[PDB]
């Protein structure tokens, strides 16, 4: 029997949140937060036109010299406001709702069709050094959490959204997924999204390939139900 499901405007309420998590009707708290946390030149379009604007055309389009090296235009570009290449900065995330899933805990599913190649959301956190990182998988253990959350970043880069994320901590993986990560510059400094890889219809669980190291722990069963699943998780 389908579970209860929320929208991304219910976490801005820690209040409501928290009251609505005892009913288990919304996952466990964590720390909302919109930007990475740190633990310790122009492209060459041509300026789109006010009737060019109107008519529909894209500004930064999939020609622009910055998407195309996935580098984000910054408030300088020669569009300016109408620039498309500013998404993660923008927070221009797709339309998805959090649900509870059957055996996997906590989801994402798109609340509208996302077409292929689609910005689903930014994945934020806490961003450990190599150290930090071993030191909190060590931690992770000790405490017996069940669900991870740590997503590679750059050398000396790991992104930790188990204490403070946003919902793109809550995409599952599959064996055949339908989105995945792609690593965008913003202003010098790396970022990290989820993107679908195909039309993804409404209603449909948004999933992608969680590649992690399974540090020697016993391996965790995948229920993601694909013909060809792997039956275990972890890269
Ligand atoms: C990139 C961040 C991913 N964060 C977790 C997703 C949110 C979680 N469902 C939650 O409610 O907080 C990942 C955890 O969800 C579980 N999960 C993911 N996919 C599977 C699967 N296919 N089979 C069984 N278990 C799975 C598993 O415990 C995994 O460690
Ligand atoms: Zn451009
Ligand atoms: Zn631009
Ligand atoms: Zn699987």
């Amino acid at each position: 029997l389908v579970g209860p499901s929320c929208v991304m405007d219910d976490f801005r309420d820690p209040q409501r949140w928290k009251e609505c998590a005892k009913q288990g009707k919304m996952p466990c708290y964590f720390d909302l937060i919109e930007e990475n946390v740190y633990l310790t030149m122009q492209c060459e379009c041509t300026p789109l036109s006010k009737d060019e604007r109107a008519q529909g055309e894209i500004a930064c389009g999939e020609d622009c010299l910055n998407r195309l090296l996935m580098i984000e235009c910054s408030s300088r570009c020669p569009n300016g406001d109408y620039c498309s290449n500013r998404r993660f900065q923008r927070k221009q995330h797709a339309d998805v709702e959090v649900i509870l899933t059957e055996k996997k805990g906590w989801g994402l599913r798109a609340a509208k069709d996302l077409p292929s190649n689609t910005f689903v959301l930014e994945y934020c956190g806490e961003v450990l050094d190599h150290k930090e990182f071993k030191a909190r998988v060590k931690e992770y253990a000790r405490n017996k959490n069940i669900h991870y959350y740590f997503m590679a970043l750059k050398n000396d880069e790991i992104i930790d959204a188990t204490q403070k994320g946003n919902c793109s901590r809550f995409m599952n993986h599959s064996c055949e997924p339908n989105c995945e990560t792609q690593k965008w510059t913003v202003n010098g400094q790396l970022r990290v999204g989820f993107f679908t890889t195909k039309l993804v219809p409404s209603g449909s669980e948004l999933t992608f390939d969680y590649q992690f190291q399974r540090y020697g722990k016993e391996a965790q069963k995948c229920f993601c139900g694909s013909a060809n699943c792997r039956g275990y998780l972890g890269g």
